[PDB]
């Protein structure tokens, strides 16, 4: 279809060549030819749609290049797009308890880091679902998660693409874990394990980097302790920081990206639902705003 021919060439589609091997022109031969495999296996299946480079390179990579469990994970990922209409999620649900709820488990999309990627903020520490649960529900909760990847992936990362000169197909996430206890790190536990759930099967290799700071001393003490065990991969994505996070934060995010707050200089208007309601960034920018048009307000 022209249509998704337009969209596709409409911003950068190949990855930096210092970038990870097997993502977006960044190919070997044996790549190139497990991509070419999983894609006629795929449309064999009757699948017409997310057949593009980027999307399958993504279900290779989840799954080692084993080109057979690529296809399962991918078909299990289409199966649930079907049952839980995420298709057409941007346009059925309304996610209107935002402004009365947004205090009680800040998530918000501000700006981008040095390569690029949009920043997630998620400030689990000053959870309170006693007050979210008196206006809404764990399951529409997720809904608005759902909403919020099909717009990362529908309107930030294209612009994103854009602004950076060079695919973006991952996010840089900060979650400050400032005011966690034993007992609300409970009450969140449901909330966590299906949001990871989710993530990991549908919308594999989105997570480029991963900060939590303001982390209890035994959480980053452990961390610091098996840090030299893991795989050189995750330790260049993943960082467990306590108190003292602004510096690592700069080295990430230019510091008129990173809010105030977190050490940085970008500031909003905090006297229109500041932060928490704000979702600043390229694809707010006419300059990067494709033939997609520009993305929803929540
Ligand atoms: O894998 C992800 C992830 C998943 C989907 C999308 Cl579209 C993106 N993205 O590019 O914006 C990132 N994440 C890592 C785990 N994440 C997370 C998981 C559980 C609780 C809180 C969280 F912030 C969310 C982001």
């Amino acid at each position: 279809t022209q249509q998704e021919k337009e969209f596709l060439e409409s911003y950068p589609q190949n990855c930096p060549p210092d970038a990870l091997p097997g993502t977006p022109g960044n190919l070997d031969s044996a790549q190139e030819k497990a991509l070419a495999e999983l894609r006629k296996l795929l449309e064999d299946a009757g699948f017409i749609e997310r057949l593009d480079d980027s999307t399958l390179l993504r279900f290779l990579r989840a799954r080692k290049f084993d080109v057979q469990l690529a296809k399962e994970m991918f078909e299990n990922c289409e199966k649930w797009r079907k049952d839980y209409g995420t298709d057409t999620i941007l346009q059925d649900f309304h996610y209107d308890e935002k402004p009365l709820i947004a205090k009680f488990y800040p998530q918000y999309y501000h700006k981008t880091d040095k390569d690029g990627r949009p920043v997630y903020f998620e400030e689990l520490g000053a959870v309170n679902l006693h007050e979210m649960n008196k206006v809404t529900s764990e399951e529409r909760m997720l809904k608005n998660l759902v909403w919020e990847y099909e717009s990362v992936v529908q309107y930030r990362l294209p612009a994103c693409s854009r602004a950076a000169g060079h695919l973006v197909e991952t996010s840089c996430t900060i979650m400050d874990l400032k005011g966690i206890s034993i007992s609300s790190a409970y009450s969140v536990m449901s909330y966590v394990r299906e949001a990871s759930y989710i993530s990991q099967n549908y919308y594999p290799e989105r997570m480029g980097k991963f900060y939590i700071i303001n982390a209890p001393f035994g959480f980053s003490t452990a961390f610091r302790l098996f840090k030299p065990f893991l795989d050189p991969v995750t330790v260049s994505k993943i960082f467990i920081l306590g108190s003292s996070y602004q510096k690592e934060l700069l080295k990430q995010i230019p510091a008129e990206n990173l809010p105030v707050k977190f050490g940085g200089k970008s500031e909003v208007d905090e006297s229109k639902g500041g932060l928490y309601l704000s979702d600043i960034g390229p694809w707010r920018d006419p300059k990067y705003i494709g033939p997609e048009g520009e993305a929803p307000e929540a």
